[PDB]
RNA sequence: UUACAAUAA
């Protein structure tokens, strides 16, 4: 225990946003556990792989789009099940910045610590940040095997987090789907999805992509999701 | 805490 798990939400305060910004959340986060544990933060790069903790996108108290607008505050989601990643996020965003991204000023204010809703076979998640799942393009909804994929790899990341046999009873219904293209540096096409789907299975199956994510790309951004209720 | 993204390989 272990199966506790942890999710954060940070809030940092007229400013604008980009799209494709991911890549420049992927600063803010390692350079703060870098700031608290050096060791740590090296490890994650060379160490591949899925990794154990995913983040949100970066949003805002309001969307405006003519890049794009900006106004009180913005914040966004960070949820690991390892418990140092977390608190090297925790303690090397707080003595710290000061935080100013791409360049943006701006300045810490809270960091709220959210709890693990214990509903979620058959809740509702919304895609905070999108999903991506690659294959030699990207599969999209409509591919049969976008399923298999994205089971399989939280059926992983659960050993991978709880250190025994995987629960095989997965499967997920999607309403809403939205489709979308980013730019990781410099040269690729991520085809990513905005989902809103059920999912219904073993509790502590989905609780993992709850926590770690869904899909491939968890350490750029995406696969975070959110339970409606 | 927002079913909240402009671009389309």
């Amino acid at each position: 225990h272990h199966h506790h798990g942890s999710r954060f939400l940070i809030r940092l305060v007229a400013f604008k946003v980009p799209y494709n910004h991911q890549y420049y959340l992927q600063g803010l986060i390692y350079n703060a556990i870098k700031s608290s544990n050096p060791k740590l933060a090296t490890y994650l790069h060379e160490v591949k792989g899925p990794k154990l903790f995913t983040y949100s996108l970066f949003m805002a108290e309001k969307r405006e789009h003519p890049y794009f607008l900006g106004y009180k505050k913005g914040f966004f989601y960070f949820s690991t099940c390892v418990p140092e990643i977390a608190e090297a996020l925790v303690n090397g965003l707080l003595m710290n910045p000061e935080v100013r991204l791409w360049d943006e000023r701006f300045y810490l204010h809270e960091i709220k610590v959210l709890r693990e809703p214990k509903k979620f076979n058959g809740s509702t998640f919304v895609t905070l940040s999108p999903i991506a799942v690659t294959v030699v393009y990207d599969v999209p909804p409509m591919e049969k095997e976008f399923y298999s994929i994205i089971k399989d790899d939280l059926q992983d990341k659960y050993v991978m987090a709880y250190g025994d046999k995987p629960p095989s009873e997965f499967e997920m219904e999607v309403l809403i789907a939205k489709p979308k293209r980013f730019r990781i540096k410099p040269g690729i096409y991520q085809t990513a999805w905005h989902l809103v789907f059920r999912a219904y299975g073993n509790d502590d199956l989905l609780k993992v992509g709850y926590e770690v994510g869904f899909g491939e790309k968890n350490s750029l951004g995406f696969g975070m999701v959110k339970v409606e209720g």
